[PDB]
């Protein structure tokens, strides 16, 4: 219980690692491959090296403290070891930060500066083509940056339990990649991008849509609509040193105008649309007394999980399009009818916290009359890069508002970005629809928060119903495999692939791992959303006035006829085959 670190004595009953004990006691220990409570078991980076008297050099991140330990974190032996390991990394690292997309927030660069490290022989490949894989609609790899730290492999395992990201033996050398070095899209990968979030450097990235967007903007005849996800207004401010949990909605609208977008709408409008359709489908099922359960279908990471692991549930998914695609569909049909635009000249761009959204947008059948629902999807990070490249002073911009026709949104739509958000929003409408009433108690705190699996009983029209909120792809696996699905009859289930909801999406700003233990990123980003909900006068999707008018004037009644024909999408399992 007694340990000495750099000459300082501590008394403690704690059972923890040297790294965690030292950092709790404000002692600096560097780390690289340690993240998500694990390190690279096979190829330890050893950046967390410390000296334990009587033992030698040990890795602090996976060595437990023991009574009587005398530890030096900053001896010559230690600093030369760490510097040596960083130098070896530089030997396989294309160290050219100028045009690098992690230039502003790279963990490796920070370590190189800290230890004054240099390559024993600079790595300068002639042909990066063999190092880069951009076949995916969603994820790209640049192995000239890869430190083989395993953080993406561990994060895939931890977050999704698919292990789609693996170590591979290629040409007799170790790389990371997909099963058999396939394109990720052709594997059980969810394209959720949690591996990207985990990456300390620029080796993993989103598939860029930025030139699709800039081309559309500069095309004379193109009318470029832009619309951002719920999570974007709660996040993007982090990349302009505005801190965490800042609502920057009004600034984003202003910046998008300054970027030259022709119409400023909002995906939250599409969220209200999804609710209109999905809550209607839920009431339909309640009155048909089936089929049950109905699952949400707005998360393309979860749709891919269902496709790849549970195709028997594909017919249990709501046929309502996701906020992105339903908005997109409306952008090519309703929007011209109220604007005069030639549908073929409309180019619809979304801004998402999500890499999987790019795959969804590019699904061959997400189209009508030769017109894509969505033409481009850029991540939070990409929009930040566009803003910085345009030299727009984001933090000092005035607030503007969205164009109302497809920009208004309710508080129900606003909270989509948090785990349990869709559930809560959908219940607010379904209850009003089924009872043909406008109920006052609308908050469903039971489905909120970061618990991995959330259940609640709701009563609708003198009948009790069972709902569940699955928070993260690994938790969907747990729910199903453990038979939790069978311990009662579920009627409506929300699934999000990313733990925390879209606020923790694969397209979101990276956050430093130590600032990550300072701030709960999942809760602080979500707090912006719930707070908008609390202060909006319209808190149900079906009270959205521009939505109501669009339905009254163009689509008709949700869930039926026109709305069904246009605003819905069904996923179908493959017929039985041998082999
Ligand atoms: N389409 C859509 Fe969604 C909405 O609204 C986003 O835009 Fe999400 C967010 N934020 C993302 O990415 S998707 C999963 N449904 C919940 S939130
Ligand atoms: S990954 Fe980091 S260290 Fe490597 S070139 Fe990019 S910014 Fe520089
Ligand atoms: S995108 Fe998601 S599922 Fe695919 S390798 Fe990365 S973490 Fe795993
Ligand atoms: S892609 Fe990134 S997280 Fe994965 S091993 Fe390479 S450097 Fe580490
Ligand atoms: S939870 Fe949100 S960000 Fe994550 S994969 Fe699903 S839609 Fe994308
Ligand atoms: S951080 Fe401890 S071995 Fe990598
Ligand atoms: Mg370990
Ligand atoms: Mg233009």
């Amino acid at each position: 219980k007694t340990i000495i670190i750099n000459g300082v004595q501590f008394n403690t009953d704690e059972d923890t690692t040297i790294l965690k004990f030292a950092r709790d006691n404000n002692i600096d220990i560097s780390a690289l491959c340690f993240l998500n409570n694990c390190n690279n078991d096979i190829n330890k980076c050893e950046i967390c090296t410390v000296e334990v008297e009587g033992t030698g050099l040990v890795t602090a991140c996976d060595t437990l403290i023991e009574d009587g330990m005398i530890i030096n974190t900053n001896s010559d032996a230690v600093n030369e070891k760490i510097k040596s390991r960083i130098s070896q990394l530089l030997d396989i690292h294309e160290f050219k930060c100028g045009p690098c997309n992690r230039r502003e927030n790279c963990e490796f660069l920070k370590l190189v500066i800290k230890y004054k490290a240099r390559a024993s022989k600079p790595f300068l490949p002639k042909d990066k083509t063999e190092y880069v894989d951009e076949r995916s609609k969603s994820l790209t790899v640049d192995r000239t940056k890869c430190l083989l730290c395993g953080r993406c492999v561990n994060a895939c395992g931890k977050n999704t339990e698919t292990y789609a990201m693996k170590f591979l033996n290629k040409n007799g050398k170790t790389i990371i990649g997909a099963e058999d070095e396939k394109c990720f899209d052709d594997t059980n990968c969810l394209l959720c991008g949690q591996c990207i979030i985990a990456c300390p450097v620029a080796a993993l990235s989103e598939k860029s849509h930025m030139d699709r967007v800039k081309n559309a903007l500069n095309a004379p005849e193109k009318h470029v609509i832009v619309a951002m996800a719920p999570s974007v207004r709660a996040s993007i401010g982090e990349l302009f040193n505005m801190g965490f949990g800042v609502d920057v909605t009004g600034k984003i609208y202003t910046a998008l105008r300054q970027l030259g977008f022709d119409k400023i709408f909002d995906i939250n409008f599409g969220a209200d649309m999804t609710i209109m359709e999905e809550a209607t489908q839920l009431v339909q099922r309640i009155e048909n007394n089936g089929p049950f359960p109905m699952f949400t279908s707005c998360c393309p990471g979860w749709v891919r999980q269902a496709e790849n692991y549970y195709p028997e549930l594909l017919n249990n998914l709501s046929s309502a399009k996701s906020p992105q695609q339903i908005f997109g569909t409306a952008s090519k049909t309703y929007y011209p009818s109220i604007s005069g635009l030639d549908p073929k000249n409309v180019f619809t761009v979304t801004v998402m916290p999500c890499t999987s959204k790019k795959f969804e947008a590019d699904r061959p059948q997400m189209e009508k009359d030769g017109l894509r629902d969505i033409d481009a999807v850029i991540t939070t990070r990409e929009l930040a890069k566009m803003i910085k490249d345009a030299k727009i002073p984001f933090a000092k911009l005035e607030d503007s508002e969205a164009d109302p026709a497809m920009g208004e949104y309710s508080g129900a739509g606003a909270i989509f970005g948090a785990t349990g958000g869709v559930m809560e929003a959908a219940l607010r409408s379904a209850k009003d629809f089924a009872e043909n009433a406008e109920l006052e108690d609308i908050e469903y705190k039971q489905v909120r928060g970061l618990n991995g699996i959330k259940e609640a009983e709701v009563e609708i029209n003198n009948n009790k119903y069972n709902v569940a909120v699955i928070n993260g792809a690994s938790n969907l696996f747990k729910f199903m495999k453990s038979g939790m699905i069978n311990e009662k009859q579920y009627h409506f289930i929300e699934v999000m692939a990313c733990h925390g909801g879209c606020v923790n999406g694969g397209g979101q700003p990276h956050v430093n791992p130590k600032d990550l233990e300072k701030v709960d990123i999942k809760k602080v980003r979500a707090s912006v959303l719930y707070n908008q909900d609390e202060h909006l006068s319209k808190r149900k999707s079906h009270e959205n006035t521009a939505l109501v008018k669009m339905y009254q004037n163009y689509f008709g009644k949700p869930g039926e006829g026109r709305a069904h024909e246009i605003l819905h999408f069904k996923y179908k399992k493959s017929a039985w085959s041998h082999p």
